[PDB]
C-alpha cells in the first residue's frame, strides 16, 4: 500500500504473551461474526486508507488506528491474553470515528448501529472459565 499510511497495527508477534480465553471465543464467534455482517461494517472492515479517501489529516489526529480486519486477525491468529485487550480495541475503532468526524456524519451513524450491537453483545460476554 501507499507509503503515506502507516503499517497496520501488529497481529503477529511470539514475544507477546497471549492464550485462548472462553470470553475471546466468544469474541470472534459471536461478536465480530454479529459485527462483520452488519449492513454499514464495510468501512471498517480494513484500516482507514487516508490517501484513497483523502484525508491527509487522518493519521495526524488518530495516533492509535484500530479497525475490524485487524481485531479479526488478531483473534483468528490467537494474539490476545484477555478479553479486555480486545474489548478495548472495539472501543478505540469506535471513539477515532466518534473523534475524527463531525456527529451526525454518515460513518458516525455506521459506527454508532456497530456499537449498539457491540454493546448488547458485551453485556452478555460469558463469565470466564
Ligand atoms: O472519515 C472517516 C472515515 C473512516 Br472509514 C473512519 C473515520 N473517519
Ligand atoms: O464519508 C464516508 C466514507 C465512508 Br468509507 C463511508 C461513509 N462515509
Amino acid at each position: 500500500g501507499s507509503h503515506m499510511n502507516p503499517p497496520p497495527p501488529e497481529t503477529s508477534n511470539p514475544n507477546k504473551p497471549k492464550r485462548q480465553t472462553n470470553q475471546l471465543q466468544y469474541l470472534l464467534r459471536v461478536v465480530l461474526k454479529t459485527l462483520w455482517k452488519h449492513q454499514f461494517a464495510w468501512p471498517f472492515q480494513q484500516p482507514v486508507d487516508a490517501v484513497k479517501l483523502n484525508l491527509p489529516d487522518y493519521y495526524k489526529i488518530i495516533k492509535t488506528p484500530m479497525d475490524m480486519g485487524t481485531i479479526k486477525k488478531r483473534l483468528e491468529n490467537n494474539y490476545y491474553w484477555n478479553a479486555q485487550e480486545c474489548i478495548q480495541d472495539f472501543n478505540t475503532m469506535f471513539t477515532n470515528c466518534y473523534i475524527y468526524n463531525k456527529p451526525g456524519d454518515d460513518i458516525v451513524l455506521m459506527a454508532e448501529a456497530l456499537e449498539k450491537l457491540f454493546l448488547q453483545k458485551i453485556n452478555e460476554l460469558p463469565t470466564e472459565e
